[PDB]
């Protein structure tokens, strides 16, 4: 049920060279990948090499992998190939400022996790797939979509010549799939609120410890929520532009709920755009700020993310007060 990349596609990626100007700019949090669509695959490859070594993965294997990842993301408004790389770069940005705090294995897994975390999404939320009993909801009772993503990841590794993790030892191999699974599942916002509430308490009482595997999985968890939202952390014209993509998707869903005679939440109701600036402020306050605030206290060199998020809150507040 997968899509293998054509034999010409992955060959071009190996021939790729990143322009010097980008290399320095990538390192920044607020960096936006948007202007460089055809350069995206080579941008990931570059982030890997710089974080794991130019010889960590067989290069021929990474290229079949990456291009098979792109070819297995759907053409939906938001949960698409662009989201993959965007979310992967915020990871690489958090990693670079926190390099030693994570192991060679973790870092390998976290970058593959991000790129894959959203694999083959259909622009339909869990709410929908459970609520109206889709197959995927029956197979995966909770975190329905997340678990399909992880499975799709593994399906791609199983493809002939795609398994970039071959050279890893069987102990490490299974270890990295558990890092990846946990990470992909962590992106379910359902799980987010438990996570942030816990990590906050573990910090305030000084009881956090990075060598405590339980704690470890949760910090990784929050990094996953930070990377996943990170369009809330770019310059406002980019942020707003992505918001259009987000709602494009919600509204396509609400239309289906309407069709089956169920009033979709204001948020997915296209005939309710006036309430949007409200919802965003609600979401920034409830989710984003807390998310980045904790992740800062835990990882101080990520604070630029929390600053950008506040800037984007002022803008939304400004929209509400009729200044746009
Ligand atoms: C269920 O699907 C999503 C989950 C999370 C997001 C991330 C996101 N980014 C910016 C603003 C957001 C604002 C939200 O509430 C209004 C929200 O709902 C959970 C998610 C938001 C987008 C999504 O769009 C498809
Ligand atoms: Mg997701
Ligand atoms: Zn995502």
């Amino acid at each position: 049920h997968m899509s293998i990349c054509t034999s010409e596609e992955w060959q071009g990626l190996m021939q790729f060279t990143l322009p010097v100007r980008l290399c320095k700019e990538i390192e920044l949090f607020h960096f936006d990948i948007g202007p460089f669509e055809n350069m995206w695959p080579g941008i990931f490859v570059y982030m890997v090499h710089r974080s794991c070594g130019t010889s960590c993965f067989e290069l021929e294997k990474l290229c079949r992998f990456i291009m098979s990842v792109k070819k297995n993301y759907r053409r939906v408004p938001y949960h698409n190939w662009k989201h993959a790389v965007t979310v992967a770069h915020c990871m690489y940005a958090i990693l670079q400022n926190n390099h030693t705090l994570f192991t060679d294995l973790e870092r390998k897994g976290l970058l593959i996790a991000c790129l894959c975390h959203d694999l083959d999404h259909r622009g339909f939320s869990n709410s929908y797939l459970q609520k109206f009993d889709h197959p995927l909801a029956a197979l995966y009772s909770t975190s329905t979509m997340e678990q399909h993503h992880f499975s799709q990841t593994v399906s791609i590794l199983q493809l002939e010549g795609h398994n970039i993790f071959s050279t890893l030892s069987s102990s490490e191999y299974e270890q990295v799939l558990e890092i990846i699974r946990k990470a992909i599942i962590a992106t379910d916002l359902a799980l987010y609120f438990g996570n942030r509430k816990q990590l906050e308490e573990m910090y305030q009482t000084g009881s956090l410890n990075l060598n405590n595997q339980s704690h470890r999985d949760r910090v990784i968890g929050l990094m996953m929520t930070a990377c996943d939202l990170c369009s809330v952390t770019k310059l406002w014209p980019v942020t707003k532009l992505t918001a259009n993509d987000i709602y494009a998707e919600f509204w396509a869903e609400g239309d289906e709920m309407k069709k089956l005679g169920i009033q979709p939440i204001p948020m997915m109701d296209r005939d309710k755009k006036d309430e949007v600036p409200q919802g965003q402020l609600g979401f920034y306050n409830a989710v984003a700020i807390p998310c980045y605030t904790t992740l800062t206290q835990i990882l101080p060199p990520t604070e630029p993310l929390l600053k950008a998020c506040r800037d984007n809150l002022s803008q939304w507040e400004k929209v509400i007060r009729g200044e746009e």
